This record gives C-alpha cells, structure tokens and sequence, in this order.
C-alpha cells in the first residue's frame, strides 16, 4: 500500500500534468505508470534531450527508467488508433519487459459516431468535443449486444489490443506487484462534472477520489497527490464557462505571451488571473501533499513567489498540508524547479 | 479531519447497508449523514422499535440522535416525489435543526423519461430499471439548454427542493463543519461498472474511491470503511449476471429460507454460495476496516462463524485489515450483533 503518487489539476486543465509526469517518472523511477484518460485530454511531456510526448492515451511517465507496468484504467476512452500510435512511438521503453495493460472496461473510442456525437456541446460548452463523454455512455447503456464498446469485447475482433487488453484480476494483480505507482489524472478540478461550472465542464470528477475510482485504485494505496496549477489558469476556447468571483479574464497580449492553443483545433485558450477561491475549493477535496506550480515563466519572480505562497495559505485553510514542491519554468524536463532551489 | 464512515457493499448490494447505516447512525451519532443514491438502490433500516425507513433517496442514518445535515450527494438520481414521500414520512427526525443538503448537480429523475429509457436492461441485464444511467446520461449530455436535469436548476421551477439544493461552497462547508460523517454507499462491489460482469452491472463503481468522489468528499476525510457482507450474496432476479468461479446460485430452498424478493421489483432474488474470490477481489479494492456480516440467521453458528474467518483471511490476502465487527441475524437493529460477543 502507500504506493501511488497521483497527479491532479488544481484548476480548469491543462497546467502541465504531462510534465511533473514525466518529469515525476524520470526521478522517481516508478515500475507501474496508470491513467484513465479520455480523448479530450492531451498530455505534453518534452525531456532534457528535447524528446516530446503528446499523448491522450499513454501515461506520459512510461519515460520512467524503471518501468514495468502501463496501465489503462477502466475510466479510459481512447483510440485504439492513437494507442497504437503512441505505443509505436515509444516502443524504446515500451520494450518486451513492459506490460502495457489495457482494463477490460476501458472504453474504446469510436472516433466518427462519439466525435459527431459532441459536435453540439464542442460549441455550446466549448467541449473537446473527442468523443469522451458519447463513448462512456454507449458504455454506460450496458446494451448485452453491444460487444462494440469495452476493451474486453472489442479485443476480441481488434487484435491490435487483445495481447493488452487483461481481466480484472490481472488489473488488481498487477497494482499490487508493484512497488512505486505514478497515477496520473487529467483535466482539472474546475471541470468536474459536479464543481459549479455544470455544464460547462467535463463528464467526470477530475478528483483524487474519481482519479483512483477510475483507474480502480484502492484508497490505502495512495502514498502522495501532487496537485498542479498555472499562474494563470486556462480555460478552452469559446462559451467554455465562467471563472472564479476573485479572478478575471486575462488576454494573452495582456499577460506578453504568445497566444496557446488546443492543439488540433487551434482554438485559443482562455486565460484568467489566479484564482485564490479556486485553489482552495481545489486544495479542499484534492488535498495535494505537494503542488507543481507551472507556467511561472509567464509572470515575475514577485508574481508567481506570491501565487506559491497563496496556494499555501489556500492549502492550510482547507486542511491541506500542500507545500508547492515544484515550479515550472518552461515545458520541459528542464524547465521544472526545485521550490526550494528558486525561492 | 478523518470523521467519515463509509457504508459499502462487497457483494452484489442488498447485503444490509441500510441496516449497518441505520444501526452505526444510532451508536455513533453523526451530525451529517450522506449519500449518492440513485433509484436502482433501495435500503432499509429497522429500528429497536420495529420502525422501518425503506429510503432509495435519503440516508438511513437520518436516525442519528445527533443529525445536523442530511446530505446528497452530487452523484445522487432521485425522484423529487420520493425525496418529498420519504421527508414526510421521516419530518420528525428532519426536524427545524436539521439542514437537508441536496447537492446543486444531484440529479433530478424523470420518472417517465428514465425508467422507460431502461425498460430494455431491465430485461437483458435484469436491471432495476428505475432511470438511474438514463439520468446520468441526461445529465452528462451537459446540454446548455437542460434546465431540467440538475437539482441546482430544477430548484428554480421546483420550489420543492428550491430549500434542499445548496452551492457547490454550501456543499463543501457542510462536509468541513460536520464533527462525525455516515457516508452510505449504495449497490455492491461486484455490480461495479467496471467489475468483470460487464455489461451485467450498474453505471458507476461501487468502490469507496467512487462513493467518496460521488458524494463529493475529500480522501483526508475517510475515518473508516465499513464493508458489507451476506453469508450468501444474492443478485436482482432476472438476467442478472454471472456469478464467481467458486460460487454456485442456490435457491432459496436448498437454504430453508423463504423467497427473498427484489427492493424494486417484486422478482425473486437470485442467492448465491459465499465466495472467497468475491471477498478477496471487495476486499483488494474496497479496503474496509470494519466487515458487517449479514444474513447469519439463514446459517448455522459453524457456517457463519466459517465465512468471519474466510472474510478475514480474504482481508488479509489483499492487505486489508478488515475485521468482522458486526453480525446480522436478523433485519432490525435489535438482530445486529458485535461478533465478539456471538463468537
Ligand atoms: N511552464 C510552461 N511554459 C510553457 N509551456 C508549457 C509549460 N508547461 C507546459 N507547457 C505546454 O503547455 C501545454 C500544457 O498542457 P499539457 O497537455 O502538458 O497539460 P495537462 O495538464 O497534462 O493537460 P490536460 O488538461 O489535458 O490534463 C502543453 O502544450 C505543454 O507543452
Ligand atoms: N439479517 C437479515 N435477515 C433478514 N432480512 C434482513 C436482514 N438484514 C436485512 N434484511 C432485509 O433484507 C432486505 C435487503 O436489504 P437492503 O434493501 O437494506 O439492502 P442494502 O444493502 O442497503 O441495499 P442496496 O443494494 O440497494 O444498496 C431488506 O428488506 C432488509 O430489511
Ligand atoms: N484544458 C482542458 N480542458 C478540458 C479537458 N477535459 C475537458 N475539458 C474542458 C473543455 C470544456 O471547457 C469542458 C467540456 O469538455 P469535454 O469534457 O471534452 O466535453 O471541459 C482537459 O483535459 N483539458
Ligand atoms: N441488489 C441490488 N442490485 C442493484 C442495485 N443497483 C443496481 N443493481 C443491479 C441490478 C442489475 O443486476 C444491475 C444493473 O442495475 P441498474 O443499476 O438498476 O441498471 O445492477 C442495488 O442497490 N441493489
Ligand atoms: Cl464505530
Ligand atoms: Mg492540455
Ligand atoms: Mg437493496
């Protein structure tokens, strides 16, 4: 037990989860990387020498030098596509002594009909629009002749994910073989289904909670949450829902950076001032042990000392003993500081 | 800030949560008692005085002599017409003092809408059909337009639980404020949506990580888990699922006891022989403290002092710590025993 350092959004997504992965993996040597992604959630890893990682599949911590285990929890929707994708382009450490394991229930996306599904709330709410939340609910139909939804099922007429695709048993055995479990969650505590931006958020909890629910982690094998934020948390673009009563909407040219995408679509993200009513609501049901403190390189020294020092009052005034371990400089490996080593 | 108790089945559901709920809320006297429920889950409690509180909407621990706030959870389908049916009927204990918590994204069932929507699974998979994923599935549609689905915006036409639904912020303050938390889960480990009898199973894990994450409670907060047992676990009747590989289903007969029928339909329960693999596999991922075995009454004192000694080596074989602290020989609270003091 007290094995598994699962990494959480503190905000509205996307404030470098795929980096204190990696970056998580690459020091701490983790042997069983896990996740249970859907497709609305890309993941960015870039490591000292440069090597980048976007992926929507695959836990960005298979960078790990000590890795044995790739787990896709039972929560994942995902292409099997872009699985085979992201397999082939790290098939270096994905070597014949790492199992990648797929959990039977994991969804897989069917890319037309889910993605045609969301094309009405990829507007109105300003959703992914991926497939996520269409695919989960041919899952939660629970139609007996639909062999067309599940891992399980489909490894059965789709090869390509039949040596992956394990039993339950399987999944619970190979969490408890290993020893140090990197768990990494995806997009933010203000986008849970049931924080208060409904509908104007995502189709789950993006809670430590639904995180090791949806990867079927039980609670006593959690060791560490290492919650991570922006100085200026993002939204995605379009009618994406409102922010926080103690922050505003920020334009890149404001902030002096060059405007950031969703990468495929191209829409501009949203940018907003910290929000101290965020991180405490965040810090209140995700109790991070330690914060990655990210895009710092977007404000002054003054600015982002004074965001880490906010988190950390949010954190103690929610019963939370987070300290802000880790501050983030730049996208990659490189780029994530020691707190301690810069303030 | 360890103060919430979880009530959680390791079985298929109807093991007697309602009953361990009702029994720890009277001898433990939570201030606030919570839940996730949705209308495929019926629980009862009986009290000394032959009292019956058969609730599918609010928590059985509403008979906490010390009861403050009565909360449901985010996760929660209900039907407002039950809500109500079931505060009339318990008006008494949800007294002035007495905050009743529905959580702003609770969602509101639409009995005709959502149980005509799962009339096909009430047969192929002999689901209770009540609207429980039809609700979900609405409310996950997370259409803009859908004033109609969540608690928060129903509240606005429906002025009868306009005074139940609180904020999000309400929602978390509640839980802060509160001295000792019944947090009652619903259904069975093994009806888990991602358990392996997929597609014969409900639409959400009935894990603690999902219970918890459902009722929108912080991991710090989880005291204990407190997991639930018959001595012969049972299934709904119909094309329920399959059962485990050491178990056989037995008929109510080959027990000597008469036809346990159905919460929701009349329909004869399925019964099933103890399994070993089922306790090992509730007891990897539900990690309960305290075990209360249930339906001891249908066993000789050798057959359900054999399944303590099975649940606890099971618990052990999976890390956990359980011990069979509670034994039910009967449906009341006078029927629910210490095991120290039967064996
Ligand atoms: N400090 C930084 N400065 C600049 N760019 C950064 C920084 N950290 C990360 N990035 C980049 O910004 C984006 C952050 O999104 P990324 O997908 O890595 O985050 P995430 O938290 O994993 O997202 P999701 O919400 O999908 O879970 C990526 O394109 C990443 O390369
Ligand atoms: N030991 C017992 N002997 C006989 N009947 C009992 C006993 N314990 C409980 N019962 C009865 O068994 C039935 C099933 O229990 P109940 O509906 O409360 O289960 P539950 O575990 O709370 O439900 P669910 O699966 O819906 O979450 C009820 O009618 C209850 O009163
Ligand atoms: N930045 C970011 N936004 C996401 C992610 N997942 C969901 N969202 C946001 C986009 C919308 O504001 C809202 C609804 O999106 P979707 O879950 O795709 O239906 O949630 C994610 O991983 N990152
Ligand atoms: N005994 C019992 N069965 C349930 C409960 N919730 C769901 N189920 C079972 C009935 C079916 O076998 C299956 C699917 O049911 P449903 O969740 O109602 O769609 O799960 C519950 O609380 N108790
Ligand atoms: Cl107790
Ligand atoms: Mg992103
Ligand atoms: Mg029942």
């Amino acid at each position: 037990m007290k094995n598994v350092d699962l990494v959480i959004d503190l905000q509205f997504g996307s404030t470098g989860k795929g980096l204190i992965a990696g970056y998580l993996a690459e020091k701490n040597g983790y042997d069983t990387v896990i996740n249970a992604n859907m497709p609305n959630a890309g993941h960015t890893y870039i490591n000292a020498e440069g090597r980048k990682w976007m992926h929507k599949v695959l836990p960005n911590g298979i960078v790990s030098p000590n890795l044995k285990r790739v787990m896709l929890g039972a929560g994942s929707v995902f292409s099997i596509n872009r699985l085979m994708e992201e397999i082939e382009m790290s098939k270096d450490l994905l070597h014949d002594k790492v199992a990648i394991l797929i959990h039977p229930m994991a969804t897989v996306l069917d890319e037309e009909a889910h993605k045609k599904a969301e094309v009405g709330i990829a507007t109105s709410i300003g959703s992914t629009g991926q497939g996520s939340m269409a695919a989960m609910v041919e899952k939660l139909q629970r139609d007996p002749t639909n062999n067309t939804i599940v891992a399980r099922d489909v490894a059965q007429y789709d090869g390509r994910i039949a040596q992956y695709v394990c039993t339950v048993e399987e999944w619970d055995m190979a969490l408890m073989a290993s020893e140090r479990i990197l768990a990494e969650g995806a997009q933010g505590f203000s986008l849970s289904l049931n924080q208060e931006f409904y509908p104007y958020c995502t189709s789950r909890d993006c809670t430590p909670a639904r995180f090791l629910a949806d990867m079927g982690i039980p609670l006593p094998m959690l060791n560490k949450v290492i919650g991570t934020a922006r100085c200026h948390p993002i939204r995605v673009g379009g009618t994406s829902g409102g922010h926080y009563p103690d922050q505003e909407e920020l334009t890149w040219e404001q902030l002096g950076q060059v405007p950031e995408l969703t990468t495929v679509t191209k829409k501009v993200r949203r940018v907003f001032s910290f929000s101290f009513i965020q991180m405490q609501k965040a810090m209140w049901t995700c109790q991070p042990d330690e914060v990655f403190l990210n895009f710092c390189n977007y404000l002054s020294p003054m600015g982002w000392q004074d965001i880490v020092h906010q988190i950390e009052v949010a954190a103690q005034s929610r019963y939370c003993d987070a300290e802000v371990k880790y501050l983030g400089f730049g996208p990659t490996f490189n780029d994530v500081e020691l707190r301690e080593d810069v303030m």
